[PDB]
């Protein structure tokens, strides 16, 4: 990842938060040392060009990504297309990015407020994904 | 007999949830990088729940230098599984007979012959389903 190319990666980053919303539900793969571990994700949302998922720092999951921040995402939509979102997570601690989220995605404040001390939102600091579909080439990206 | 039913409960109870979420997501390892992709097919032999794959995909090679893995995936009534364990490949042309016959889209790409074609059975595991309202069990 270098800063230089964030014109080429929102363009990525923009097409993976479209299909990750197509999909709805998308399904985080995390390690906990050689035992992978994966379960269903639902939030995404955008802030200055950044891929956000939002979680719980209390979780295994949160612990998990702090631990070691590679995961890949993958998830199917309605025609049976899929993707795989390889990369790496940055806990962003700052209060402005949770208003956010829970404005972006306000059935997040059926769980969580800005200083409930729980809430986590993390971002993308590099990946590359593949959209796959039936018929067609593979759709590759970055961000 | 319900002593007896315990070598299958779990088992049973994992396959029954993954047919109704038809499709599911498998998690390995390729070292420090956790991998994911989605599957479509399950099936039982002899009290064991198998996946298939086949020998050429990184999935599979994943697998066989890793054993342990993950599965997650939602049926129709809003109900989610985790399913963690170990995973075993079975070279045995009657079971890859058994697969073709159980999930019969696979009839389209494999043959029992094939050199390619592989099944895996879960030699160990544990399970949770969860509902936005937990059932845990062990195979
Ligand atoms: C549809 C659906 C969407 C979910 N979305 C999220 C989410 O985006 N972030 C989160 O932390 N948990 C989410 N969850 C809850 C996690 O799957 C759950 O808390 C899981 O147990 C966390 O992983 P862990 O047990 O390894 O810590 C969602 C659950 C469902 C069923």
């Amino acid at each position: 990842h270098h800063h230089h190319h964030e014109n080429l990666y929102f363009q990525g980053m923009k097409r993976a938060l479209e299909f990750l919303k197509e999909c709805g539900v998308f399904y985080l793969a995390t390690n906990e040392g050689d035992q992978p571990r994966v379960r269903p994700f639902g939030a995404v949302f955008e802030y200055e060009g950044k891929l956000y998922i939002v979680s719980n720092n209390t979780k295994k999951c949160f612990k998990q990504m702090i631990q070691n921040p590679k995961v890949e995402i993958s998830g199917m939509n309605k025609k049976g297309q899929w993707i795989r979102l390889t990369g790496e997570v940055a806990n962003d601690d700052r209060r402005e990015v949770k208003e956010l989220a829970l404005e972006a995605v306000p059935s997040l404040k059926n769980m969580y407020s800005v200083d409930d001390g729980i809430f986590a939102v993390l971002y993308f600091t590099k990946g590359e994904g593949t959209i796959c579909s039936f018929k067609g080439e593979n759709e590759t990206f970055s961000l």
